[PDB]
């Protein structure tokens, strides 16, 4: 029945179109400040005040503003923490790396190419003879890369220049999203999700059997809501399916939109989540 229910739905237009885009009484005071307008790629997509990612203020960035949201979801006993953010701008790369540093992030899931159809989606905030670049106070060095065609996994070393401390950050870039619509290769997106799962596990291995808080993974696309929402909703719903949790897809999307406005921007994106879930169940 469960499988037949998902396949049948794929009716989804009305289900999607009915879900509110944002919290009714949303507050976004810091994001709305004129000084923070230029820090948003798409002005209309901003974090709610209560769960924006707060950077330690600096002289140039006195509110410690970055267009990024803490997304926290508990499913049964399991707790998920993502930071959903925009593709960095040329003038926010240093903010991005400050965030990754301060939040203890080990994994970045970038669900976009830098440029698509001649349109900029994200700045190149990791190194392209020299394999390093310094963004503000953070030196980033590209160490290795595995290209799996649909996606590529790059190992980065990030050094906080003030303290000399270093961390490995894993950068997982999905490269198969077409200019319009959604990927035809659903299997490749599932494999990308598997790669994220793999990397999160190995980066958190030394926390196993402790009460240490698992750090968030960063998820971004262009504005940090469309494909970013697809990834997060897919991971959560796959978990729900694996553990037979009684959670409906549209209700989980509502929960996500209460934490970051506009998550999942198109019907094609929403339908794609269903395609991902159906293929996951078929694979199982």
């Amino acid at each position: 029945e469960r499988f037949r229910t998902l396949k049948k739905k794929l009716m989804v237009f009305t289900e999607y179109e009915q879900i509110p885009k944002k919290k009714a009484n949303g507050i976004f005071s810091t994001a709305a400040l004129p000084e923070n307008a230029e820090r948003s790629r798409i002005r209309e997509v901003v974090p709610y005040e209560e769960n924006r990612v707060e950077l330690i203020p600096t002289k140039e960035n006195n509110t410690g503003y970055i267009n990024a949201s803490h997304i926290k979801v508990v499913v049964g006993g399991a707790e998920w923490h993502y930071i959903a953010t925009q593709g960095p701008l040329p003038h926010t790369c240093h903010d991005f790396w400050q965030m990754v540093w301060e939040q203890g992030v080990n994994v970045i899931a970038m669900v976009t190419a830098e440029e698509e159809g001649g349109r900029t989606k994200s700045h190149r905030y990791w190194p392209k003879k020299h394999s390093s670049a310094t963004y503000g106070k953070f030196k980033v060095t590209t160490k290795f890369r595995t290209d799996s065609v649909c996606y590529a996994t790059t190992g980065l070393k990030v050094k906080h220049l003030l303290s000399g401390q270093e961390r490995t950050v894993w950068h997982l870039q999905y490269t198969d999203w077409p200019d319009h619509g959604c990927p035809e290769d659903v299997q490749g997106f599932l494999s990308y999700l598997e790669e994220i799962q793999s990397v999160r596990r190995h980066t958190n291995s030394m926390l196993e059997g402790t009460k240490n808080r698992h750090p968030p993974i960063v998820v971004h696309c262009s504005a940090g809501v469309g494909r970013t929402g697809v990834l997060i909703l897919s991971e959560l719903m796959i978990y729900c399916l694996e553990h037979n949790e009684k959670v409906e897809v549209p209700m989980m999307l509502r929960l996500l939109r209460e934490q970051r406005m506009f998550m999942i921007q198109t019907i094609a994106q929403y339908k794609f989540v269903y395609q991902v879930l159906i293929q996951f169940l078929q694979n199982s």
